[PDB]
């Protein structure tokens, strides 16, 4: 899976940045956020802290549907990288 290890390396890279580098984002809260998605593909956006949602959206991991007020992985590739890594 070139395709899936691309997004796996995307999530990997993002996760490294978050632990080491982003003093603004708690790694462990990012993990707990993303893990929600292993059980449920789409979910209310209030399930996750704003700062974190904003970040994960900015970083193309999650998509916000403003009409439905839900979050979900930006693609199935992302979703599968979550399942596999978290």
């Amino acid at each position: 899976e070139t395709k899936l290890e691309e997004e796996r390396n995307h999530l990997e890279e993002l996760l490294e940045k978050v632990e080491e580098d982003y003093e603004g984002i708690n790694y462990d809260e990012v993990l707990e956020a993303l893990k929600l998605f292993k059980d449920n593909y789409e979910l209310p956006k209030s399930k996750i802290k704003r700062k974190i949602r904003i970040f994960l959206i900015k970083e193309n991991i999650l998509f916000l549907n403003p009409q439905k007020g839900t979050l979900k992985p930006q693609s199935y590739l992302v979703w599968n990288a979550i399942k596999r890594m978290l």
